[PDB]
């Protein structure tokens, strides 16, 4: 008799950290590692945080605590374990393919779970989800931009993909995940992707050259994540211009920060909620 909304109402009603088992993808549970600050009220923002390759959602949720306490944000980190969601295929790439290599419908992709969880937070009356912010670092920045390529944008007020290891390029020339072909996506998905004011957040010290995506499609985008971020940005610029479409993306370089999900989390919080880049002294503190 309990629904996911009922569960969320009971688990997210009080302040503090939590790890909420969630089952939507009938056979694949995951966890919401959450933080609710004292003084959270339902009108305040919800930040969805996506972990990188380590699948350390609890850690990512912890990185956002100081910003949540200052700004009264509800932090939700959908967490996909290596055991239940193995490999880049299940997490980074959204389980886009069946085992036979045929496309699954986009509402079955791992990405589509974000909006469902949000609808449940709203049905639980925990948050009205008017202003939802979506952040992902590394594998989770791969997840976020591919979510934006494949899913409705209505639930999301702001979206930042930080230091993705490599990118799905905005073109039907290559099969997903290298491009948008072979997965039932349309030119409308592409137009909506291009229009959205997504931030690509790139540390200019993310320039080390083992966990770095090293398949040929990743290598073609550049020697390191910082180069790849610039490559993605220009690819979107060209895709929009060849189509005469509006282009909403912003490339935001972070000076002196490398591949550091905690630093990139605090920079993102600063940009979104303080309206500013931290100063050099702060950035040096974070580095
Ligand atoms: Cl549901
Ligand atoms: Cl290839």
């Amino acid at each position: 008799d309990l629904t996911n909304a009922d569960r969320i109402a009971l688990e997210l009603g009080h302040a503090g950290r939590n790890a909420i088992p969630y089952l939507d993808n009938a056979d694949r549970p995951f966890t919401l590692n959450t933080y609710r600050p004292y003084g959270y009220t339902p009108d305040r923002p919800v930040v969805v945080v996506q972990h990188g390759v380590l699948r350390n959602g609890a850690d990512y949720r912890d990185f956002w605590i100081p910003a949540a306490d200052r700004h009264k944000l509800l932090i939700v980190a959908p967490t996909f374990s290596d055991e239940i969601w193995p490999g880049v295929e299940s997490y980074n790439n959204g389980r886009a393919f069946t085992a036979a290599g045929n496309p699954r419908h986009v509402d079955g992709w791992t990405y589509a779970l974000v909006a469902r969880v949000l609808a449940n937070i709203r049905a639980a009356e925990i948050a009205d989800c008017e202003q939802v912010y979506l952040f992902g670092h590394s594998a989770g920045g791969q997840f976020v931009h591919r979510l934006m390529s494949s899913q409705p944008h209505a639930p999301f007020h702001a979206v930042t993909a930080a230091n993705p290891g490599w990118y799905t390029l905005p073109t039907f020339e290559h099969r997903f995940p290298e491009g948008l072909d072979g997965v039932g996506l349309t030119e409308d998905h592409l137009a909506r992707l291009l229009a959205y004011p997504m931030t690509i957040l790139a540390g200019d010290q993310d320039i080390a050259t083992p966990n770095l995506p090293s398949e040929p499609a990743a290598l073609r985008q550049g020697p390191h994540r910082y180069a790849r971020a610039r490559h993605y940005y220009e690819a979107g610029q060209r895709a929009a211009a060849q189509r005469g479409l509006p282009f909403g993306w912003q490339l935001q370089v972070v000076p002196g920060i490398g591949h550091d999900g905690q630093a990139m989390s605090q920079v993102c919080a600063s940009l979104w909620f303080d309206g500013r880049m931290p100063d050099a002294a702060e950035l040096a503190r974070l580095a």
